């Protein structure tokens, strides 16, 4: 758990399922979405 400072980070398992994480995120944290814009890069050092 916990919050970072120099936002909030999160160590959890990968075999858990999204609905839960969703409900965490939503009801516990900030609220709903019109759009969700993904972006892939990272490989790129």
């Amino acid at each position: 758990f916990g919050d970072i400072q120099f936002g909030k980070y999160l160590r959890l398992s990968c075999d858990t399922d999204s609905e839960t994480l969703y409900e965490l995120l939503t009801q516990h944290w900030h609220l709903k979405t019109p759009n969700l814009v993904i972006s892939v890069t990272g490989g790129a050092k």
